[PDB]
């Protein structure tokens, strides 16, 4: 019981920053994600039995795509291990029990396609799930985990503070459809500006978490310039595999997934850092000061991306 996770020196130093990379030794991640639990959560909230048996069940249902497996999982968790960190005093115990747990599950099952995809392919999960068609199946994934023999992790929780951590997940898990982002960081900037933004309001709440969501979800461009490019490369193999897939039905994808425009990916790259990522990191970082790292790495790489149009990379 008196066993606690120990990572080696430069992991345990290093685990604690924004920008920490989780490495390529696969093994050693669901030692990593067991360790940022018991330090933000602690070692009593689940029991390591469950616990191990639902990260491997996790693990093997997430499928060997590019970008969308395993070590994004893995990333987009230590991402948010990083935020409840540095704002501990802000977190419910439950909060923080689904938030790492939700991050771990958020893309689980996924194909490497997109909503529009699955939309215009017409595929099953397109007919059951109207919109946030993938975030709608990684929820339900999730479920089905949980229900798994022994792989119940909330089984401590009381019936009322179960429905709560599964309403914290679902809620977070459906935030990831980047479509709902924007909408979501225009009304939490409006409700910051006009100084209603409280976070004693449940919906609220729901919206802060939404946008820690997108933020870690996002953390690929907040990482030092080497892992962000080669994280890019990740990113756009899954783009222009859906878009030859697009060509396959009969549609001419747009530029972003066409492999045939790959000299197109620096200005587009620039376009998403002003656009979504910028946007997204600035108005976090006004609701949670703390995360201003995650801002300031992102400028880092924006300047980065810049120097590659220019020709400087
Ligand atoms: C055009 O670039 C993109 C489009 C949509 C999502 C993306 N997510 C990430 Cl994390 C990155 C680095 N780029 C993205
Ligand atoms: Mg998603
Ligand atoms: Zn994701």
């Amino acid at each position: 019981g008196l066993m606690q996770f120990t990572l080696p020196v430069r992991l345990c130093k290093e685990i604690e920053l924004f920008h920490f990379d989780i490495g390529p030794f696969e093994n050693m991640w669901p030692g990593i994600f067991v360790y940022m639990v018991h330090r933000s959560c602690g070692t009593s909230c689940f029991e390591l039995e469950k616990l191990c048996r639902f990260i491997m069940s996790v693990k093997k249902n997430y499928r060997r795509v590019p970008y969308h497996n395993w070590k994004h999982a893995v990333t987009v968790a230590h991402c948010m291990y990083a935020i409840l960190q540095n704002n501990h005093t802000l977190f419910t115990d439950l909060e923080r029990k689904g938030l790492l747990i939700a991050c771990l599950c958020h893309d689980l099952d996924h194909r490497g396609f997109s909503n529009s995809y699955l939309q215009k392919f017409d595929h099953p999960l397109a007919a059951l799930y109207s919109t946030s068609t993938m975030e709608q199946h990684h929820f339900s994934q999730t479920v089905s985990i949980l229900q798994l023999e022994g792989h119940n992790i909330f089984s401590t929780l009381s019936s009322s503070e179960y429905e709560q951590v599964l309403e914290i997940i679902r809620k977070a898990i459906i935030a990831t459809d980047l479509a709902l982002y924007f909408g979501n960081r225009k009304q939490l900037e409006e409700m910051y500006q006009t100084g209603s933004l409280n976070l004693n309001n449940q919906s609220h709440r729901d919206r802060v978490i939404g946008l820690m969501m997108t933020a870690c979800d996002l953390c690929s461009v907040t990482k030092l310039w080497p892992v962000t490019k080669l994280t890019a490369n990740d990113i756009y193999a899954e783009f222009w595999a859906e878009g030859d897939e697009m060509k396959k039905l009969g549609i001419q994808p747009i530029p972003m997934m066409d492999r045939d425009k790959k000299d197109e990916v620096p200005q587009g790259q620039l376009g998403f850092y002003n656009a979504v990522a910028i946007p997204c990191y600035t108005t976090l970082t006004q609701i949670l000061p703390p995360t201003e790292p995650l801002l300031k790495a992102c400028r880092d790489n924006l300047s980065q991306w810049e120097k590659v149009i220019r020709g400087e990379e």
